[PDB]
């Protein structure tokens, strides 16, 4: 299917890091953060089993949602069913 074909972002990409593995991936994005964090991040200090949130941004979502799905980088959304 497509991603951004008359749709918005309408999602709350929350994150749930388990350990350093998960961090090590999300951490990269920071360099070119298409996203911004909400409560509480400061990426440099993210550590295991932690829970932080992002926001409903759109248009460039595809890369973010992809960066979060292809690997299932423990992201949580409360707008599914």
């Amino acid at each position: 299917h497509h991603s951004g074909e008359h749709f918005e972002g309408e999602k709350v990409f929350r994150v749930n890091v388990e350990d350093e593995n998960d961090i090590s991936e999300l951490h990269e994005l920071a360099s070119t953060r298409q996203i911004d964090f909400w409560k509480p991040d400061s990426v440099t200090q993210i550590k295991p089993h932690s829970t932080v949130d992002f926001r409903v941004k759109a248009e460039d979502i595809l890369a973010v949602e992809d960066f979060l799905e292809q690997n299932e980088l423990q992201y949580e959304v409360l707008i599914n069913n």
